[PDB]
């Protein structure tokens, strides 16, 4: 008892650590964009003389925003969308190209690296009031209706947008621009899973030697990352994992470890589900690693 | 009785692994926390850049007044709690003229018109401003061994992010121990300030306080050293923080962990006390910083663990 005890415990502090690192990773997004909501609020909020704490143009709002995509590689991108006339009268600015401003004016951003890394805008027009839902079931315009419904920020799982013609999947970190409870807009940015994958394939690499695979489920079941494969991202947990990993997952509480063994396989399951800052969101790490990588001191001693 | 030699030592590595582990667990919990003011303090700096760097036009990015930097600043502290304050500090005329600013009182200037407001709380939790102007030209090491303007020596001589030991600063007429989290503010290659925030060392203790509880039930402790060998974090006496480690630790110890490796984990058993000590070396983003954690475990405690595990294997 107490010496798989310990063993199972040293198995879990392990695993535990990894969570500990993907949340440092996956709560960077965040703060960066805490940031850019902590500042832009200022356009709205009055000083001692009554005018606001920040009187910023859209450009320099935007030259904002671009210097972040500029000056942290790991972000896809930046982008920022306010409210119809938040902060100004959108009117002014309707037809003006080339800045990420909606046809009516309204300020849309998107900005991200050109082939060349050098920064280039879009405008959210098409997205922004889109409520069709992405087919890995995510509503086109999640990244923004979620803060605007609960004024708090918000982790959307894995879905597909294009980029400089291609498709990639991403997931999106964003919180609101609040004056007051007033919300007046949201600012986000985006991690590809390419970039995540990448981050589970090196956790799961600090785990015995990479002797076993791991999986990062989103909050809908579908799959951030995939360590086994890459062709499997952004797909239901429920079409990856055999049948008792996707009963596992309905049996799972926040911060607690669901620890199982897989008896016609002989592997280990660890299932820790966790959460990301104050975005309230609950992503699962899955680690499945067989047996005789985790137990072999135990086999020893019964060897003896 | 060879079997029992290697039946003991097989057990006790089984123990030794487990607390590698969970010293791991410790040490990417205090990465997770201490990355924070970086990114944040990089935001602020990725902002304040754009005062120099040109546009398409020529004109800079960004023509904000002194006044809107601050409130940038005041609007750090007010929505960050973790953080004991904000602060800023540009070279002599980086953005502007100082001249034209030489004299005015309650906002973070100098005498002589230098950019360098200090925002944290008052008692009423709002934020106020004080100048750094004493402090900012001083090398003058304090009580902990820190150059007194460490926090902007670091990332103008390097330039880049610097994560600073203990030092003591007053604080609305109260010492207060703390570490500063500092990037500079580059316009192209040229270094025009620099920007930080400060964690308490209360702040971390009261984390590392909090870990210990759940190692071996509280009857054990944790540390936190930082580069120079001052403790950063002693859940055992809070009137240590900032002290010498060696002060605390009656081995070599502290004096071969400038021999060891990142993240290697290295095991002083000292029986004579009963102690089992724990060192765990780690960094913290690309601040080059050198901290090392050390539990420290009650030596009579994994003996127990021994004994339970010797008589179970006996038993069956
Ligand atoms: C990709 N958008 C920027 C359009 C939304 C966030 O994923
Ligand atoms: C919306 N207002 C600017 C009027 C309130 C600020 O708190
Ligand atoms: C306390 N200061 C802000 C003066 C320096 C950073 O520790």
């Amino acid at each position: 008892g107490l010496l798989e005890k310990v063993i199972n415990e040293r198995l879990v502090a392990l695993a535990r650590a990894q969570v500990s690192q993907i949340q440092r990773e996956l709560e960077y997004p965040l703060t960066v964009v805490h940031g850019l909501a902590n500042s832009t609020r200022l356009l709205g909020e009055p000083g001692a003389d009554g005018m606001p704490q920040l009187n910023a143009s859209r450009d320099e709002i935007s030259a904002l925003l671009r210097s972040t995509v500029q000056n942290n590689p790991k972000l896809l991108d930046t982008f920022m969308a306010w409210e119809p006339n938040a902060f100004d009268t959108d009117a002014a600015f309707a037809g003006q190209p080339g800045k990420g401003y909606g046809p009516d004016g309204r300020y849309l951003p998107w900005w991200y690296r050109g082939a060349d890394g050098k920064p280039i805008v879009e405008a959210m027009a098409d997205s922004i009031d889109s409520e069709k839902l992405l087919p890995t079931g995510v509503r086109e315009n999640e990244f923004y209706a979620c803060p605007k419904e609960n004024k708090r920020p918000c982790i959307i799982d894995p879905a597909p947008y294009e980029m400089g013609g291609k498709t990639v999947m991403m997931s999106s970190f964003n919180v609101p621009i609040m004056v007051g409870d007033q919300f007046r807009g949201a600012v986000g940015a985006d991690l590809s899973l390419a970039f995540i994958q990448d981050l589970l394939k090196r956790a799961d690499q600090q785990l015995y030697d990479g002797a076993g695979e791991m999986a990062l489920i989103a909050s809908n079941g579908r799959l951030v990352a995939y360590t086994r494969d890459d062709s499997k991202l952004g797909e239901p947990a429920g079409s990856v994992l055999d049948g008792n990993e996707v009963d596992n997952l309905k049996n799972l509480t926040v911060d607690q470890p669901l620890y199982d063994i897989d008896a016609e396989h002989g592997h280990i399951e660890l299932f820790l589900p966790f959460t990301i800052a104050d975005s309230g969101v609950r992503w699962t790490l899955m680690l499945q690693i067989p047996q005789a990588a985790v137990f072999g001191e135990l086999q020893q001693l019964q060897g003896e």
